[PDB]
């Protein structure tokens, strides 16, 4: 029951600033108090500081940042702590997943997101890296990436060992990439047809038939509907509701096999207040903005927080 | 993959004006671009222009309009195009369904609505025709209708070949008519108990056991909850949510047997903006009002639009 | 088909005033007209007027009020009327349940609530009685309660004959009490996993395997999500939605075994307007505040109100 907290305030994977403030905002809202009350011990490492493709925006900053995060997280993982990586945009998942994968070769990744993030630079509509991060992590890039030389000899994630859950906003080329690489995916329609519980059980059974693999959760908060999670840069209608995302995290916690996690794309500057209702019982700051509060509750779920 | 577009801006079936603007509003919002991107070809026919019961309001206008729509739609159906009929209030479904039925004698009708629209003139609380249209289409009227003489020798729809889905606001007399005529109906409670997916599968199995019949979809947008579809005249609490209505249209598309469709009761003057989120990816006008945008997305679903 | 209406405007179980106005507000909104239209006859009894634990707030007022309610309700129950007890805060359920239990020894109680209300005075964070009422009713109090001497020789409710449904906001000590006393409980997560329909069927099968016991419903309106029921003092995120709470009441009605019911924690002063949509068809006042209107609709469900 030891968790290493890493702040990864990288905002170079997408147009906006805001996500760089997420790590410190979650601390201000009561991250430490929340971990404390759940009976976990924490070590807060602070914040990470900061032939070829020529069409990825801000790639130098991203590459340099990613090397630092990779080295820092590798060191935390070796402690056999649960490692919590708080972004930052989804670009931080590359170093997070790959560092975890080098240590846990049989890692299974649950990528929770409204989007695929599975564009490659030659298909990206935006040139924004956070929309390509999963494709990069899966070894789908065809050329070398500037400032990622340090990563060229790493073992990459395999599509068959991955499940994407909650998707609903996929680009034309992405649809082809998704089908082609044979990754396991579960759309909001699958969730509507079968329910979130059956969906995650199906995903876990598919990627971990013997229920014996370590799990990495990469949670993009925009997987959650705008009604509950307005504090995020790229919104897609018809997301996971409050009950669903909480149950999902609870089920993953109950595997007892989660070793690491990203929580990405929380943007405090975009967030809104409700606020304070009696049900906000975790030691979270009164009247906190709703997405920030949700983030802390979802982290609590992963650490074992339950209704009774 | 050819669709005929018919605009049927009839607003005489209910008190309000507004629905007469729906057809041109959906065009303005990008109907043609949406059809184009889905790989369909369209032919836009433009807009329809315009002993006995003595208690149906505006019946002359409705009767004259309906003859025109019947003749126009009959001509489009004979092309073997998919025919998309955009209202207008639900009154336009009489000529739509009956023209389709004369060509496709084994037509099965899916009537998606918060309401039954199954009043007869002697039971109607309002005298508004759009609340009687289904009863009229099913041959339940007991007397002749002024200005509907042209229709008297048509074959009418049979209750056993029809399923009503999403109902929740039914008048006292309607409850009796519904049970008496033995139509297949699936209330919002059936949907809550079994889910939208099981519900539509059950309905399709009930009316088309051999999965070999052409299907007509009559979609009243007020079947969808007010949160997602405020742009409509008669709202009923507890409607289909965004995920449900999208999944429903997707499942119907996947039968590959839909030959015609109404989209009715969209009233732009009542609609609201969100607006523009990244997930609005179809070539729909930026910041479009939400019900109009939903209408275009649901039309896209019927034309094969899917998440991946 | 006779219902006795008892108004129990007790507001001493929790900090706020407001719930004392609930009984008269529901009457103003059309309680009598609603009962009339459903084919029931009513008798409106009006409103109840008004070694030891030393740490329960306002306990004198509560104790004196409860004796009056117990005596009044006992008299109504003996008529073999369905008895509808409208609070007031949840404190009124003690006398309601116990009076019903003395007459119906095999009573089964369905406690619908976001909260457990299962604190004992030595574990209560607030000293507010409405957060202890279920624990008191179940005979879990260890010391005597001032001004409750009249109740000391009553038969108490048994945990195994009770089901709590909808819970999501439980205090640390309550979690232990819940598990220890072996009460049947169904959290919002159970509801999300299985659906409200399966959940209530499971609960009824568990507490009444032979489907032959009289049922008491204790409905705290804060079980319903804030979106639909803002008019209440203690809100918890992720509640029952509009469709779910309506279906739940419908299923309980359909047992044909409900003999009594509480509707508690409605606070008109906290309520909001929508308002008037066509679907508000029950004889409820136009533009009524939404929680009040919901309360009347849920009472109607229990009295047999259905979609068709
Ligand atoms: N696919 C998009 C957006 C990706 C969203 C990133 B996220 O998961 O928060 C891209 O940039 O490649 C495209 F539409 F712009
Ligand atoms: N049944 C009502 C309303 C019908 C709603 C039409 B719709 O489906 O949009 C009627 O007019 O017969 C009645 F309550 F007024
Ligand atoms: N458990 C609480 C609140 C109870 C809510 C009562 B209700 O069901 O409306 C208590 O007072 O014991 C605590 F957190 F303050
Ligand atoms: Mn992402
Ligand atoms: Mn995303
Ligand atoms: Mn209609
Ligand atoms: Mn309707
Ligand atoms: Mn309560
Ligand atoms: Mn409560």
């Amino acid at each position: 029951k030891n968790v290493s907290i890493i702040g990864s305030p990288l905002a170079a994977g997408q147009p906006l600033g805001g996500v760089q403030l997420a790590c410190d905002d979650l601390r201000k809202l009561g991250l430490h108090n929340v971990i404390d009350v759940l009976g976990w011990k924490y070590e807060d490492i602070g914040n990470i500081d900061n032939c070829y493709y020529d069409n990825i925006r801000n790639i130098k900053e991203i590459g340099i940042f990613s090397k630092n995060l990779f080295d820092t997280m590798s060191n935390e993982l070796r402690k056999k702590n649960f490692v919590l990586n708080i972004g930052g945009d989804h670009g931080v998942a590359f170093s997070s997943i790959l560092s975890s994968l080098q240590m846990y070769q049989n890692l299974r990744v649950i990528w929770i997101d409204a989007h695929g993030d599975i564009n490659i630079p030659e298909t990206s509509p935006s040139g924004n890296y956070h929309g390509m991060t999963l494709a990069h992590t899966l070894g789908l890039f065809k050329k070398k990436v500037p400032y990622f030389e340090w990563s060229e000899n790493l073992t990459y994630l395999k599509p068959e060992n991955t499940a994407i859950i909650g998707i609903r906003d996929i680009d034309a080329y992405e649809k082809i990439i998704l089908k082609k690489c044979n990754i396991n995916y579960y759309t909001i329609f699958d969730i509507e047809k079968n329910g979130i519980y059956n969906t995650i059980c199906t995903a876990l059974e598919k990627i971990d038939p013997n229920s014996n693999c370590p799990i990495h959760i990469s949670l993009d908060i925009d997987s959650v509907d705008n009604v509950f999670a307005p504090g995020t840069g790229t919104v897609a209608k018809g997301g996971l509701n409050y009950r669903e995302i909480n149950l999902l995290m609870k089920i993953l916690a109950e595997t007892k096999r989660v070793v690491s996690m990203d929580l990405v794309e929380y943007n405090p500057s975009l967030d809104e207040v409700d606020k304070k209702v009696h049900g906000d019982s975790l030691p979270i700051l009164d009247n906190a903005t709703k997405t920030g509060k949700l983030c802390l509750e979802l982290i609590a779920r992963v650490l074992g927080y339950d209704i009774v």
